[PDB]
């Protein structure tokens, strides 16, 4: 391996949603926008929308399930997000069970809980530092104002246009 990556931005460029409400953030969210240093536009085979479901467990950790449509099937990915240093931040539970992963951070940047959200993730895997930002929607469509905003924020973190995509709405699996 030889890879080049846009550097993760310093945490100080990533706002935190104030007064984060874990109970209201629960439920299903669609990924209407996706940006990151390992995210690449692929005009030939554009990326399909997928969904991520947050369920609060009794201990207040989230059970996180992502579902995507691939090879005619629904693929499910499950992880645990445990509360971090402040409300709206999380780290990954059982980091141990993933070979090569030494750090994982989740920070809710902003959300109104019933329509949209922007979430920043940063991780270190096989010693490479990765980051992405998701534009989450309670519905598969969001105003063009929210999309531009997500675009400005992604760029403010060093990401150019070809590292920012808007997955295509589908009906399979995510409904
Ligand atoms: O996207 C969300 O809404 C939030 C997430 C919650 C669930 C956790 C799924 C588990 C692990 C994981 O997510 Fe992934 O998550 C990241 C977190 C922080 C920084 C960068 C990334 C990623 N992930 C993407 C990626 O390409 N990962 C690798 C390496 C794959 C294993 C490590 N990654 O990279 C890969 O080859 O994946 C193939 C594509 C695929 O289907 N994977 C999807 C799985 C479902 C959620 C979307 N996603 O985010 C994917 O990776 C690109 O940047």
């Amino acid at each position: 391996s030889t890879s080049d990556l846009i550097p993760a931005p310093p945490l100080s460029k990533v706002p935190l949603q104030q007064n984060f409400q874990d109970n209201q953030f629960q439920g299903k969210w669609y990924v209407v926008g996706l940006a990151g240093n390992a995210i690449l536009r692929e005009d030939k085979d554009p990326q399909k929308m997928y969904a991520t479901i947050y369920e609060l467990k009794e201990d207040k950790s989230y059970n996180v399930t992502s579902v995507l449509f691939r090879k005619k099937k629904c693929d499910y990915w499950i992880r645990t997000f445990v509360p971090g240093s402040q409300p709206g931040e999380f780290t990954l539970g059982n980091i141990k069970s993933y070979p090569g992963l030494t750090s994982y951070l989740v920070r809710v940047v902003s959300t109104n809980y019933n329509q949209h959200a922007m979430v920043f993730f940063k991780k270190v895997s096989q010693n490479r530092e990765y980051f992405k930002i998701t534009l989450y929607g309670r519905t598969k469509e969001l105003t063009s104002e929210l999309k531009e905003n997500f675009i400005r924020f992604s760029k403010s973190l060093g990401l150019p246009e070809n590292h920012i995509v808007f997955p295509v709405p589908i009906d399979q699996c995510i409904d």
